[PDB]
């Protein structure tokens, strides 16, 4: 029953994608802070939007028994919804290898999502990180998924 | 708009601390595979509670705009709420310096979290993590402050 | 003669700061391709900017014998001189140590040019980093020193 | 413009290789220090060509949209041009990926770069950092690419 | 001069390597490790999970080590309580142009010192008898066993 | 508790730190040989090894879970050839000014000058032993000089 790195060795290499998004609930003091561009830390939804690409990128760094794999495709999206008082983030991460990248997408959502409130802390420190979940992934044995 | 590393050379030094949670809301399959040790990864809450402090460790790096400073204290707790079906994390961080240590607490747990999908991920692929959130911080201009 | 990271243990701890500046030669290929919003990877300013506040805190794990330290402020500008088809690169560090804070800035300076390069190569791969050089300095015993 | 890793995922795997050179501009003290082994700190040259190597590996975590890739291989020269009162790195890097390694020959070069104004600038602070510049390129679509 | 020798015309093969290192434990460590540690948590729990993170850390700790995907990577951190010892064992796998012995060597290495700072507290002077290797696999001078 | 934590030194005084360790690496008829020749081909061993020292002990904590992260004010790295004894030594000392001790940070740096000096060599001998990791002598913190 203790911590190890699965043992992938004799599966092929093929292509691989996961895509999961994340939501930061956003108070009125932090919407109206968002929309006028922050709070003199620069643009919130982009600082965060790349910090979510570099996330995928340390993934391995960040989960211990992570597979550190060569990177073939990462996208980010971080916009606002506005109706909802929500911060919306969505990220794909895409790769050829033995082992998925699910880890990859779920941590630029929630490193995304963790700059997003580093960026409007200083307007609201009760602001949420509220879910980071999976929606799509494929390309291992049990093929696709869907949310 | 430009990102700015607020400058804090010219601030007041004192005690820090920020206390932050966040939840794995597990699934039936989830559940037990973690009753019963894992799914053959080891075991999910040792682990992720590991990740945790090895985490708050890393947020400067993570987090584009965060101030590097040296930690004085980390805690993470990863604990299972059977009857609630979710798994809780609560993460404290302490310092003495000129800027706050919130992030460190917000990245601990959301990293904390995070492994714990990693580690139950084969049982279900739609767990989800939430409720990323602030509890208590102290030291700053702003003084004490709970959710 | 052999490699050594200065003992400045028993050194008065002062306010340290440095500013720095390097240039990247554009091409009209790799002009034009900058107004009309990139290559198609994103904003070549906007990445390499953040780039550089990022690259500040990763100073000592690029240059061997560098001392470790927390920074206070990091200050990161990255300016299109058109007529003069260059851009031009900023960035200013400050923090309170035994030592200086030269490479901080120096090192901020050339990986952002790096990321501009980066972002703009596909247009022309003969784009080149001009200069990465000092601008000024202050702190310890010797402090002052300006271009 | 919204920043993106460009998708490679369906480019196949081949032999890549890419090669970066910089300049150090020496003062009179700091060539002068450099030839007496530096200033108290180590032998500039030598520190400097190992920064690169180690460099070239951490590219994708100084370069925001770069792919993180398996080198293959890594050279890194270092030397000392006396008459002209400057340092020249050179570095080739090689890998077998879907994506050129042109980055991590220039961040090779620029960081070797660096270290070699950290080992000399307590002699000197007006060390300048010069040129820092692809010289070839193969392996992609592309093809062949050679300074000229 | 360094260099990161070039494998890029080397085949993708099958590779594995296998390490151990030991830790010397004081009566007062042993005592210790037997309470569950020093109050920093238990020893060998966080030196076993060390060993991973260093395995995929060994490129960044070795200056000429190649960048590789590993596998699959396993590390036992176990008590001999009579002989006052903690043994590691650390086995690495890889399909590459290169082994990995240094990611099983790195792995042991490291879940060793980690076992160090987890009960230096109650002893200073422990010492990490040896770090070898006990297995590789897979390369041109195939099969290695000490 | 039985659970992992940094330990909380939040209310200790920042004090001057000072830590040496030692490691060594018994080497082969082989191995030995290809060291006097100035390696296998990748290298000069010890020098690498030396840098390899330095740099390890800025990534302790980064490696050791559990250790904080401080400001490292001074790190000293020696790796000699003890011919006679067909052996490597290797010593660092590491200081700082904090709340907690460097003893990670010099028993680091000498185990991975040590892992580096095998990588640097292996090609020659597979069985080459890196043996006893320890501490000699550490200053600093309530419990005061300790020595070997």
């Amino acid at each position: 029953g203790r911590p190890r790195m699965v043992d992938v060795t004799e599966k092929p290499e093929t292509f691989r994608t996961a895509t999961a998004e994340a939501f930061v609930e956003l108070t009125e003091e932090a919407l109206s802070a968002l929309e006028k561009g922050g709070v003199g830390k620069g643009d919130p939804l982009v600082v965060a939007q790349l910090a979510g690409i570099l996330a995928a990128k340390k993934t391995a760094d960040l989960i211990p028994l992570c597979h550190p794999l060569p990177l073939t495709g990462v996208e980010v999206r971080v916009e606002l919804l506005k109706a909802e008082k929500r911060v919306r983030i969505e990220a794909t991460v895409k790769t050829k290898a033995e082992t998925g990248v699910e880890m990859e997408a779920m941590t630029a959502c929630a490193v995304a999502a963790l700059t997003v409130y580093d960026m409007l802390k200083a307007a609201s420190k009760g602001l949420v990180i509220s879910q980071v979940r999976l929606l799509h992934k494929a390309g291992g044995k049990s093929g696709e998924w869907r949310r």
